[PDB]
């Protein structure tokens, strides 16, 4: 378990770096449970740096394996076929927020959109004196700013930990041109802006 | 033989990873072959690696040599002199497929062009039901695109393990205008059009 | 501590090669004293290296502990509350100059701007005869150029080491816009070009 | 002499995979013969690693000093004065060439123009039949295809082994126009304009 040690000890070196910046303790603490989460959910191993020799199609074919969780929860990604899969699953890039940290901020321009495949995050508005929501594994956030072509309706927070998947705006506006139910989307993005005014 | 042991070594990293992401042994096995195709097509040298750090006309000297294969094994390739050789040879990306790996889906826009130097693939329509060939060593493919500027007007997979050789479109059109025989190419395509109708 | 070793390690190499291509003493001093002051106000760590992977919204919160000193003694960077902070503190960039260097030269056309944590610079003319201020920490410059929509309209050399933070052209204009008190600067631009003529 | 080592050793690997690749033993031992001028010309210093976590100011101090030969051996480099030197000598990229090597083909759009500092070359025509010069230490070439906005005029190779300086077209076309005496070089692009038709 050199893999443990190492996990360890990358992560001393930034401990260290912040003990000696004289960080305050509940910094230093969110980045301890930080580096705990990453160990408990990654075991160590950097998705990248061990599959970047690879080639194209088998970089694709790990992907729909190990990343398949959330296109199965995900109840509107079915009958959806391993084409729609094919154009996705490698722009699903994996992202991890902690408790209290803000994904989206409300009138920001993003278009960026996150799939939710553990933890759980708020939807809130500017003030935060609302909360329109809260989302889980299988949902997802931030698909708003494209359909219609608007700013983020709403600031969303994280509650938990969350294993979030993001996807660019260049790949989200390629997947609703060629893959129109697109719309069944654009009919969550409707009862959303409706239940937002 | 500490390369063997390093080449060994170097995908148990992936091996490892790929067991705990819980991948099928199907999948597994696909990519425990294809490091063997690595390794024993290539001795655990990186070309990119060693020879980065060449002069440029040293890096093309020791393309026309090892790369010669290509170029000699492809009939319509001669004639050309070696001025036709020196705008091409460095941009001769190798890449391998294993078999049932798609390397062209039909209706998809690319224009980069492959030089196949060892195994064979199939050409099909969409619905792979039609295989309008079988090409192999010194027969190449995705040149239609360009030359009569439509999308991808066939699929093509491999039938064995293949090493290709990738020509990007900026290249291949650079290629076509300096070099006109880029009409035997071009009376190529067009009996393949033919012959697709 | 390796640290220190490892330091006077990384440095003995471009000692070792500059003494070898011959340098001047003075030069060779220069580059020593550098290298010291780098030691002593960073002990080795290299803020980029040691933060980055960890999560943007990590990032976001050790830099604005570790890098509002700059903040706190800006005196016209209060009462702009945590959201102007927040779009700032990852694109102040810490640059270190040594006494004598010049930082900005008249009639360039850069528009990037420095806020100075430590030492102290010069502001000359052209000519160099003149010197219209010494600005020190806390203080800042090469705010003009944007502002005025001009040339650098004076030269900026330090006097002793400095800590530096740059700040991006890009960055600076979103700045003014959006964050207005962007006029306090703006007033202190012009007292600045009338005292210049 | 880890260096000497070191040095013998990344160039083994280089020959091992050449040697295993078939290479001609001519191409290897120019291969050889490179390695073994860059040896005794740079000692296994890399220049670019070495100095990269530099401060500008600093890796502008080193380059007037260590690249400097270049500025005194050109005679129309004097009365150009430190600013001029300034702009250019971080823009002078080293390259080698080995005897035989082409630099420049003529017909070729490039317009990098190539500082002499040691061995020599030959100014030859497209069929080669014709040498219009043989330049060396403090001369320059590949000046022509800007001034005169013209293709490439002649084809430069290398007599013996050569260190050249690079220049960009951009800070080549900068330093014209900021500098002009960038007409004692006209006025020699122009001689040798005539001297060619
Ligand atoms: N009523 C709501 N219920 C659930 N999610 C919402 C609601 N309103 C907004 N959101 C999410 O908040 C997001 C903020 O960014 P977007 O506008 O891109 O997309 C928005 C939706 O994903
Ligand atoms: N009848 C055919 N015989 C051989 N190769 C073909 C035939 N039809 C199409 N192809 C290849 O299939 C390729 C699919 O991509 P392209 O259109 O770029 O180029 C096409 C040809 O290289
Ligand atoms: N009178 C002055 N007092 C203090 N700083 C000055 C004065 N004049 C110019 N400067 C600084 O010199 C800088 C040179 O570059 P800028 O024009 O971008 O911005 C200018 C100011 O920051
Ligand atoms: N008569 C000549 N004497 C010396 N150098 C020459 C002569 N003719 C051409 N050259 C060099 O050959 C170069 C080929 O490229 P350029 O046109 O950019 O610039 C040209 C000159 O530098």
């Amino acid at each position: 378990d050199a893999a443990k040690l190492l996990h360890r000890e990358r992560m001393e070196r930034v401990t260290a770096f912040l003990s000696y910046k004289k960080i305050s303790p509940e910094l230093q603490r969110r980045i301890l449970e930080y580096f705990d989460y990453l160990w408990e959910t990654r075991r160590g191993y950097e998705e990248r740096e061990v599959l970047k020799e690879l080639p194209h199609p088998l970089r694709l074919a790990v992907a729909m394996e190990i990343h398949g969780d959330v296109i199965e929860k995900v109840p509107l990604f079915k009958g959806a076929g391993e084409d729609f899969i094919r154009d996705i699953i490698l722009h699903l890039e994996p992202v991890i927020y902690g408790p209290g940290e803000y994904i989206i901020r409300a009138g920001e321009l993003g278009s960026d959109v996150y799939f939710i495949n553990r933890g759980s995050v708020e939807v809130l508005s500017a003030d935060e004196k609302t909360r329109y929501a809260i989302l889980s594994e299988g949902q997802f956030f931030g698909e708003m700013a494209l359909i219609l072509r608007a700013p983020r309706t709403a600031t969303v927070r994280a509650r938990t930990f969350c294993d979030l998947y993001r996807l660019d705006k260049e790949t989200f506006d390629r997947i609703l041109s060629r893959y129109p139910e697109a719309a069944q989307i654009q009919e969550l993005a409707v009862r959303r802006k409706e239940e937002l005014e």
